This record gives structure tokens, C-alpha cells and sequence, in this order.
């Protein structure tokens, strides 16, 4: 319906309501009254700040500016105390080096003590350059607020938005140098189009060139990739989604996909279709942080696909869920059952001490030789998937994450058929299997 | 029962009967009678000559002797009518250059014509320098005939004797150059423990040394390597057998293994126990010779073998056969059954124009990313070995030889299972699975 008219009733999917913009008003203004009566310099910074934060992810983001002259632990004791006293609850999170989190009238806030520093060239970690981001930003983006809330809303309706590790994806700080970058939405998004896993964009030099990545240059240090979390996959997704909008643009792009929901026995006749195994590991999830836990889902998940193609059960496809009591990692498989016998791979001919010894082993079939080389005959110990990853889950959880291999050392199961499509994964499956509407 | 006592036995199995020596001396005789009433010059050459001729094995060969004058078809065609005067009946054969072979008294007899060279120094095929063959083994040999004998029906009870293709093990003349070199069969045993497949045997220089390939240099020829047909499984074979003989010698290695003859019943126990898929391609056997016919069956269940692991079925192993009406190719595989559904490679995210057709086709699922690439699930036309085989051979039967090829194309069968145990194979099954007493 025209790409310019698309993007004015996107603007409505996009902008905070009404509630929501004053719900922060009133938590900006008492933040601002507890702060100012114990006498420390600070700056809202961030989303909020810049009126670029999108409808229904409302947080403030403070930080507490210092002299220059205190040591490591004078900025991390004394910068604890204050966002203790100002939050009306809070919880001793860890980005990089400490900072809190905590509510104040029932709104998000992060308080995060860091140096007084005119001019920035000092380096130390992402903690000490964010105040020069916002200053960056701050400015070159006026104008420019509803774009990025157009970027920010495309990139979440396609579940791409985030650059924690759930997600994998563009961060804030992301989309809004794009938009400095670009100018707008539409000219990000039509660039983007040719946008390749070698693409550097070099904000402070207004270049692109060609490098070994997919580089994002922090305008206020040369070294960072601002991109850094955001995955190839999620890369090729976004490419991909910006060349269908321009081919024939909808609101749909702004609206999230509402799920399969699938009866069991639809599944069970998909899956009777196609003929593979179907199979999940359960275990009990981990009492550890998201950024922490999905990299060893990720991982775990990995460890047991390799396992699956080196014992020849050609898996296709794997995934992996979190629920708030079980984890759960799901495979599908080519192949259902493999033969007892198998081949294995003894010494050349000439080497006399090395083929008696391999002739010496009791078998129930006799070796043979081979292009030049001895091979038996011997049996595997599981002929199904299923069976493969019970034994390897079973002795080499070590392997699969510090914490997710110690919850599966404790208690693990393997569910298939009726009782799998009974527990909280069919969306999953769904997905894996590239099921249609 | 010490190795000296053993050879004395085994001399009995190996050296040719009363009514054999007797039936020869008779064919020789009445052959010298025919020629010599013609004029023609000639000379009795081989095993037969030399008096090294395996027991069950008489064969009479005659060359003929011609004046150096004369042209390619002035040997041919005059060679070729002594030949069809001399002998009872006869057949024209072809080994490089045609020749005659048939019969005198019921003995097997070959005439060959060509040159009556001084010197060797004249190179063409292997036709020309076997009358420099006898002149050298002649006298060299003297004294050694039964260390001859005793070689060859250890090759022989072992099934590695004879250089044609059925076989590909070692010829009569390799034999004899082996005791000169050596002195004796059991010198030759005890070295060729410690012969491997670069090792170069050069006879006339009293020497071995090192090489690309196996090769025994022709006295009479340095170019010509007289073990070319020997293949690589079977000089193993041997090497193996040597070490097996003189760690524990036994008269059991001059006497052919009487087969394992297992009923229907056992063989399905043990398809059974491995839990593979065994079946056969029949079909009939083309009019054609041994050395014809054996490289095609081999070429053409090489291929089916190469169909079968670039199709997943994970194939173990291979053997054929052939009787007077039907060839087999026999096959193994660790795979019964695959998933109807497969994994299909598309183009990399980047590549626009290529991805659009990609995503063109109907398909029954959606299409994915990963790693940077598009793929997409699709269905295979055949789920079983046995399905794929049927569509392999009615298609590609062009590469499975030009007669074994042309006969598939015109009736060929897949059999499995009871069907399969009833065809004349058997044994074939049994030593490819490495079946025991
Ligand atoms: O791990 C890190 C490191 C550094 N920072 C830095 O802290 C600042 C605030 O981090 P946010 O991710 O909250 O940025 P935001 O407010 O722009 O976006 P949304 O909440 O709307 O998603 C950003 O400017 C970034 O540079 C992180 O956010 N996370
Ligand atoms: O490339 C490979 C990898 C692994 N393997 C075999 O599979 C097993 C598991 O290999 P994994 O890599 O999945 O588990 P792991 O890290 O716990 O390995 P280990 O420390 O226990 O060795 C190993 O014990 C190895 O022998 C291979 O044979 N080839
Ligand atoms: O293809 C060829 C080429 C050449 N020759 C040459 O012709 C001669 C006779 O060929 P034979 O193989 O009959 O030799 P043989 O008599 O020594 O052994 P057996 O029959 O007892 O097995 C051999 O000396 C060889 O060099 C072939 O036999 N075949
Ligand atoms: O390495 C290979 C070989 C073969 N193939 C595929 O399998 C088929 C049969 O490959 P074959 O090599 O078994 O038969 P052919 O000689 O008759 O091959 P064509 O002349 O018909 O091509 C071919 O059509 C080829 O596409 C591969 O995909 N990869
Ligand atoms: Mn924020
Ligand atoms: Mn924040
Ligand atoms: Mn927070
Ligand atoms: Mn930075
Ligand atoms: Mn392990
Ligand atoms: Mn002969
Ligand atoms: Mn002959
Ligand atoms: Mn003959
Ligand atoms: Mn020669
Ligand atoms: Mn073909
Ligand atoms: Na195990
Ligand atoms: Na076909």
C-alpha cells in the first residue's frame, strides 16, 4: 500500500502509549530528587534519554560521574552505595564490572558508577565509553527518533532485536548509528540489501569498505565492533527480510508472526511424512543468568549433533528450549535404525606386530584385507539415535557446559512419539521441520 | 610336523600322476611327428618343456620359428595355416597378437608364430620375447622342478594361482623367476615375509630395492614388469600366508579349503544377528571371454558401490559372481531404510539473483539459513538400497561396461532374502561377510 503510507501506520505499531510515556516521566523526576540531595553528578543516558526507546521496553539507564583521580575499588564501593539508596529495590547484576539494577515507581532502572573524563582516549572496557556514546549520539540522531523506533520495531517483530545472547541480534546502540549513518529506515533498509559478511561501516569516516568481518566502527573507539554479538544467521536474515520489503512492502513486517499452535496429530502425520526420528533430551534447567545459560544450550547442543554425524545417524536439523523447570535439546534424524555390524579400520599388511595383535581380539566374524589394509567386522553397542545420545548424555555430560553438563550428570531423560508432543516444545519442532501455515 | 617333513608330503599333491605324464608324452610325440613332416623349424616352450607344470594342469606351448624377413601379416598368415594342419581341432584366441589354440590326443596345446631374432634387442609385445623367456629360464631352472611345483600349488590351494583376470595372482613364469632368485620355496616364503608394495625384485641384477609399485623386472626385458597383473589384495594375501606358514607350517596349506555349504536356515540367523540389508542384482551373462567379462563385473559393482556411499546407505562390502546362464553383483549395506525427507544446498544469502530461483520451487516445507547458506528440505525417490539399486542400473547401465552394461539393459532382477539364499550364491555371501566354520 505504497512504502510511505506502510510506514505511517507502522509509526502507531512502534510509539510507546499513553501510559507508558508518563509511567517514566514520574520514575525520571523522583530518580532525579534522590540523586540531586546527595550531591553527585550523574546523566541519564540511553534509549529513554533520547526519546528512541520502543513501545513496551521502557528503562533508564544513569550513570554516576566521578573525579578522576579514585582508584578501581573507590568507584566500585562508593558507586554501590549510592545506587542502593536511590532504588526503592535492586540486585547486584555484572555486564562487565558491577553495576545495579534495581526499580524506582515501578520502572526498570541501571545505575553504573564510571570516571569524569574530558576527552575520552583512555581505554578500559565498554562500562567506560558509554557516556561518550550518548554524548556521540546526542544530537546527530534529533530528528531522527521515529526512525530509529522503525528500525527498532522490524528488527523486533521478526524476533532479530536484542544483542543478548536469547537473541543474537542488532543492539540499540546498533540501530541508532545506522540511522546517523543512513539517514532513515527506508535508506537503511535499502542498502542493506547489499550488505555481505565482509561489510565494514566505518560511522566516523562515512565509509564502507571491505574487511575479514561484519565490522560496525564505534565512532568513539576504533577498536570496537558495535556489532559484535549480532550472528551470520541474523546477518542473513536481515538482508534477506530488507529485500522483500522493498518487493512488496506490508504492515505484516510489523506485526509478530502469531504461532502455529498444532494439534499432536497433525504432528505425528508431518513427522510419519517425512520418516525421520524425531527425539529431545530433558534435563532440569540450571538457576543461572540467560547470558550465561544459552551459550551452553547452544554448545550442548552442538556437542550432541557432531556426536550424531560422526555414529552415522545423519541429523538434519537441531534446536534447543528453556522453560522456567526443564531445558530441553531436540534432533531430527535421517536415519532410524542402523545394522549391529560395522567396519573397523585395522593395520596395512606390512606391519607384522601391529597386524597379530589386531587378529588376536576374539570376534564373531573373521577380518579381511582390503585395498592393502586389514579390516573387521565388530558390533555397535545402540543401532538407534535415540539409544546413541542416552549412552553419550550418560558419559560425557563433562563436555556439554559447566552447568548444563552437571544438571544432566544429576537427572536426564530421553522422550520421543505421544510423550514428546506432551510437553512445551511443538512450537519448536514446528520450526526445526520448516512445518507451513 | 617340522617344515622339512611337510614340504616331503606336500611334494605328493603337487607333482602331476602316472596316467598325466604318460597322456603328455604321447601329445608331444604325435605334435613333432606333424611338424616335422612340414618342415617347419620350432621349439616346445613353458611349463610343459621345463618339466614345472603343476599336477591337473597340462598344456602343451609351441612356437614357431621364422627367418627375420618377413612382414606383420607374412607371420600371421602363414603361422596360422601350420597351426590349423597340426592340430585336431582349434579355436583362434587372442592374447596381444592371434594365435591358435586346441587340441592333440585330448592335451591343450597353443601355437604362436614369430621371429627367429639373434639376440632379444627387438622390442614389440609380450608374444616376441617369450622364446627369449625359455632361453633364459632353461638350465637356471635345471635341478629346481619340484621347488617349482611346490610354489605353485601353495599359490593354487590358497586360490592365487594363474595371472588371468578371474584371478589376479601370480603367473607361471613370476614362479620361476621367484625360485632363481631365491634358491628354493621355502627361501622364497621366508623373504617375502618381509616384501611390501614398493618393493622391486630385479632379476637379473641380483638386487631389490625400492620403488613406486610392486614390480619383478623381466630378465630379458628391464622395462617389462612380469607381476603387472598381480593385484595388491592378493601379494598381501600372500605376504600374510608366508608369516602364518613358518610361525605354525602345516600340510593343510597345499589342500583346498572344502566350503562352508551353510543351509537357508543359518544364513538368515546370521542376516539376522547383523541386521544389514543383503541383496543381489541378476541378470544374464554376456557371450564373452574371462578376461573380458571379470573386469566389467568388476568395474560395474564398483559403481553400484559408489552409488550406494554417495547415497547414505553406508555399503560394507561387495562380491560377484558368474555361472553358465546368470552374473551376480552381491552387496551389503548398514542402511535398510532412510528418512523420505533430505537436505538440499542452496546459494549463500548474498547471491540475490540465485536465491530467488532457489525459493521459486514448490516444496512441501519452508526453506532455512544456516551458517550464511540457504537450504531446503525435499523428498527422496527411493528410501531403501534395494529401490535405489532398481533406479541406478535401469538409468546408468551405459557405465556398467559395454556388455554387462548392454545385458542390464535388457532383463535384469533385485533379490533379497529367501529368493536370494536359493540362487547359487551362497558362498560368495558367507566369505563376504566373514562367516566361520
Ligand atoms: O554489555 C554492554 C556494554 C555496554 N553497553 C552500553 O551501555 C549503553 C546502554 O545500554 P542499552 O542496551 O540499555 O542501550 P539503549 O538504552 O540504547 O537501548 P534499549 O535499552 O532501548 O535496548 C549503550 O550505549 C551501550 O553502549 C551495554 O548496553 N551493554
Ligand atoms: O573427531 C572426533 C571427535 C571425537 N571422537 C571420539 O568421541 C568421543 C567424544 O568426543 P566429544 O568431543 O563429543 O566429547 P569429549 O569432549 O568429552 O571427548 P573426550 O574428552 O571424552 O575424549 C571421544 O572419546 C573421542 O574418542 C572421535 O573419534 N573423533
Ligand atoms: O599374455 C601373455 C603374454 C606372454 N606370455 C608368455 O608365454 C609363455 C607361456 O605362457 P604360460 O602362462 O602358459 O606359461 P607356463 O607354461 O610357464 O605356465 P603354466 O602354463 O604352467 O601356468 C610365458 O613364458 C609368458 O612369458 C603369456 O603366457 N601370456
Ligand atoms: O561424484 C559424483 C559422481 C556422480 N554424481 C551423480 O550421480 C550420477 C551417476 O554417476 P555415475 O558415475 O555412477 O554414472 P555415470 O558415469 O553414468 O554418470 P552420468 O554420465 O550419467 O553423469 C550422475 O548423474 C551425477 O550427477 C554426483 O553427484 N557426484
Ligand atoms: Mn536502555
Ligand atoms: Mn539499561
Ligand atoms: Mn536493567
Ligand atoms: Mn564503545
Ligand atoms: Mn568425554
Ligand atoms: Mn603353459
Ligand atoms: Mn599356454
Ligand atoms: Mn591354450
Ligand atoms: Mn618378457
Ligand atoms: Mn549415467
Ligand atoms: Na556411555
Ligand atoms: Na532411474
Amino acid at each position: 500500500m505504497k512504502v510511505e503510507e506502510i510506514l505511517e501506520k507502522a509509526l502507531e505499531l512502534v510509539i510507546p502509549d499513553e501510559e507508558e510515556v508518563r509511567k517514566g516521566r514520574e520514575a525520571e523526576e523522583e530518580l532525579r530528587r534522590r540523586l540531586d540531595e546527595l550531591g553527585v553528578e550523574y546523566v541519564f543516558v540511553g534509549s529513554y534519554a533520547r526519546n528512541t526507546w520502543l513501545k513496551g521496553s521502557l528503562e533508564i539507564d544513569v550513570f554516576l560521574l566521578f573525579p578522576e583521580e579514585f582508584s578501581k575499588e573507590e568507584l566500585r564501593e562508593r558507586g554501590l552505595e549510592i545506587g542502593k539508596a536511590v532504588l526503592d529495590s535492586y540486585e547486584i547484576r555484572y555486564a562487565e564490572h558491577p553495576y545495579v539494577h534495581g526499580v524506582v515507581k515501578g520502572v526498570e532502572v541501571d545505575v553504573v558508577p564510571c570516571y569524569k573524563l574530558k576527552e575520552p582516549k583512555n581505554i578500559k572496557s565498554a562500562v567506560d565509553r558509554t557516556p561518550f556514546h550518548h554524548k556521540w549520539l546526542e544530537g546527530r540522531i534529533k530528528g531522527k527518533e521515529n526512525e530509529v523506533r522503525l528500525l527498532k520495531g522490524f528488527l523486533k517483530a521478526n524476533g532479530i532485536y536484542g544483542a543478548e545472547y536469547k537473541v543474537r541480534g542488532f543492539s540499540g546502540y546498533l540501530c541508532e548509528l545506522l540511522i546517523v549513518f543512513y539517514g532513515s529506515f527506508l535508506e537503511t533498509v535499502k542498502n542493506a540489501r547489499r550488505w555481505t559478511r565482509r561489510t565494514v561501516i566505518d560511522v566516523a569516516k562515512g565509509e564502507v569498505r571491505k574487511g575479514e568481518e561484519f565490522f560496525v566502527v564505534d565512532p568513539v573507539d576504533e577498536k570496537r565492533n558495535v556489532a559484535a554479538n549480532l550472528s551470520l544467521d541474523n546477518l542473513a536474515r536481515f538482508v534477506h527480510l530488507c529485500r522483500e520489503f522493498m518487493e512488496a512492502p506490508s504492515l505484516g513486517f510489523f506485526k509478530p508472526k502469531h504461532p502455529l499452535e498444532i494439534e499432536p496429530e497433525r504432528l505425528r502425520k508431518i513427522v510419519e511424512e517425512r520418516g525421520t526420528a524425531v527425539f529431545a533430551v530433558k534435563f532440569r534447567k540450571p538457576d543461572i543468568v540467560d547470558d550465561n545459560l544459552y551459550p551452553q544450550l547452544e554448545r550442548a547442543s552442538r556437542k550432541i549433533f557432531e556426536f550424531l554425524e560422526r555414529e552415522n545417524f545423519m541429523p538434519l536439523r537441531s534446536a534447543f528450549k528453556a522453560s522456567e523447570e526443564f531445558c530441553y535439546l531436540l534432533f531430527e534424524c535421517q536415519i532410524k535404525e542402523i545394522s549391529r555390524v560395522f567396519r573397523r579400520m585395522g593395520p596395512q599388511f606390512e606391519d607384522e606386530r601391529n597386524v597379530k595383535k589386531f587378529l588376536s581380539r576374539n570376534r564373531a566374524f573373521r577380518p579381511f584385507i582390503e585395498n592393502g589394509r586389514w579390516w573387521a567386522f565388530e558390533m555397535r553397542k545402540f543401532t538407534t539415535p535415540e539409544e546413541g545420545v542416552r549412552s553419550y548424555a550418560s558419559t560425557h555430560w563433562h563436555t556439554l557446559g559447566k552447568n548444563v553438563g552437571e544438571s544432566i550428570r544429576e537427572y536426564f531423560e530421553i522422550i520421543s512419539g505421544e510423550k514428546l508432543f506432551k510437553e512445551p516444545v511443538t512450537a519448536e519442532l514446528c520450526e526445526m521441520m520448516g512445518v507451513k501455515d
